[PDB]
């Protein structure tokens, strides 16, 4: 028993981070067989990132102009590419500790570990989730960029982020492996615009059965409720709808717990309407959304 | 900017990480060296754990009953000894990946990553601290035993805990790497009175330095304290008396945002009468008292 914010072990993607240096900017890069994947801006100066025109300043690098290390070891760049806002840079050796491993453009309320280095050594590991509005509530300081976020699914490593930049509002904003960023940001040094932001409706409720399934029960009433009664609340309280699809995945817990969806979804609603009362759930005062409902039944059942 | 409950990259612990198994028991042991260390309690049947004679036990096991695996690859035991609550079991063959390591044993109030196995593979990662009632507040379940907590600087692994049992109160219990219990459990299925726990005082003083060095200031305010007053509010509110010592660990960060320690005490001070008024701090709406002001520090500058 015990419900934590749980990370992925990350030995098999602290074996793939390397060192990125691009004349005075030093950030990470992911080794990935023969290719190092970092985000495009290493090719920037200060005066270049308010708009930089990416094509012409990488024009001016040359494969030699990428200095790349791993841990002491320093790696020949044969090729270069930019791909979306990251670069590729075609190294002559395939990184030893190359784990099994996939590219995945994961979806807004879905959850990650993310590995936070700095000059290529990793430093730390936490948990988050892709908030709705395709911002992560991250820790990166200055170096931080090129970080990756990532499941892990028995041996294979599914990297879904990359850590492109801090937003002036201090939320963080980067790519999936092909450099395509998720939500409307744009690798520039300017103002922008984060949509509005939503709790995850689908994680909270399963957040709720991971407390019922460790104790925590003084939440569950006597009341039930309908999808559509249960999204008025939701519209109210800035929740995503809950839809059918939802109630689907939250199957497995409701089945575990013998407490139905749209039972567990009233309990939601009074306490969306009356608060905690100074009460707490799993050691939280506030109502959790970074667990999915996935996240719920591997911590409570042990998957290695 | 932001902060998250970071855990230790697990990397260099996950590359120590071995199933053990006598009898029909199977659990976790820590392979350093040419000696995997693991929860004595391995040697037990359901019927023994109620009131183990452990050296009774013992004696009637052979090396060749300890399997000892590491990912696919058998271990073969040459020796076998009990130390306090850990067996030592001396392998022919010293782990390769074996981290540059010591054993320590930590304080009260002193927080650690914990990695969670079974059957001896790494299932998450998750930072916690040692409760000054000596538990610790983690998730683990059957199969967890032998998991171990641990702190990383550089490239030297302390390992501080390893995981042993679940209290019937649903906190976990565990020992140091000599196998001495931290706080007043025993390895048997009975009742244990934990003690009282109390709040980490200095912790939440630091994880409100934290705060302020990320932006979120509103609690703070035109009040100042003493050392004698805020303790009085400390004994009233359950948190530990704040010592000299304790200001003088605060030092750093008092220095780092120019907030006097008796300053922030009153903030806490007026936290503790007044709570939160349905406020968050760093994403939380309760007083956090698991980061250390060495966490504030090295999650805020980015230690490697
Ligand atoms: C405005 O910055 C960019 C905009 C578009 C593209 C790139 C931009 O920066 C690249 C460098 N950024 C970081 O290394 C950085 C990342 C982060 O998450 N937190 C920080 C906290 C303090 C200081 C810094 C520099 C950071
Ligand atoms: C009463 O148990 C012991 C007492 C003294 C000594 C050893 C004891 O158990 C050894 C086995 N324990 C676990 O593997 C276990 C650890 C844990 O933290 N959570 C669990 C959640 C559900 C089920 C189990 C079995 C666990």
């Amino acid at each position: 028993s015990g419900f934590r914010k749980m990370a992925f072990p990350s030995g098999k993607v602290e074996g793939c981070m390397v060192q990125v240096t691009c004349g005075t900017t030093t950030l990470n890069g992911l080794w990935l067989d023969d290719v190092v994947y970092c985000p495009r801006h290493v090719i920037c100066t200060s005066e270049d990132m308010l708009n930089p025109n990416y094509e012409d300043l990488l024009i001016r690098k040359s494969n030699h102009n990428f200095l790349v290390q791993a841990g002491n070891v320093q790696l020949r760049v044969i090729g270069h590419s930019m791909q979306n806002c990251v670069l590729k840079l075609k190294v002559d050796t395939a990184n030893p500790k190359t784990p099994k491993y996939k590219f995945v453009r994961i979806q807004p309320g879905q959850t990650f570990s993310v590995l936070a280095c700095y000059n290529g050594s990793p430093s730390g590991v936490y948990q988050c989730a892709m908030r709705p509005n395709f911002t992560i509530k991250g820790s990166f300081l200055n170096g931080s960029c090129g970080s990756v976020g990532f499941n892990i699914d028995y041996d294979c490593v599914s990297f879904c982020y990359m850590h492109h930049m801090e937003l002036p509002t201090g939320v963080h904003a980067g790519t999936d492996l092909e450099g395509n960023f998720y939500g409307p940001f744009v690798d520039r040094q300017t103002a922008q615009a984060a949509g509005t932001d939503t709790t995850i409706t689908v994680n909270v409720l399963a957040w709720l059965y991971a407390a019922v399934i460790n104790g925590d029960r003084w939440f569950l009433n006597r009341f039930t409720t309908t999808l559509n009664d249960f999204n008025l609340v939701a519209m109210k309280y800035n929740y995503e709808p809950l839809t059918q699809d939802h109630v689907d995945i939250l199957g497995p817990l409701s089945a575990q717990t013998g407490i139905a969806v749209l039972d567990m979804c009233a309990s939601l609603k009074e306490l969306l309407q009356n608060g905690m009362n100074g009460r707490t759930i799993l050691g939280s005062a506030l109502l959790e959304d970074e667990f999915t409902p996935f996240d719920v039944v591997r911590q409570c059942s042990g998957v290695t």
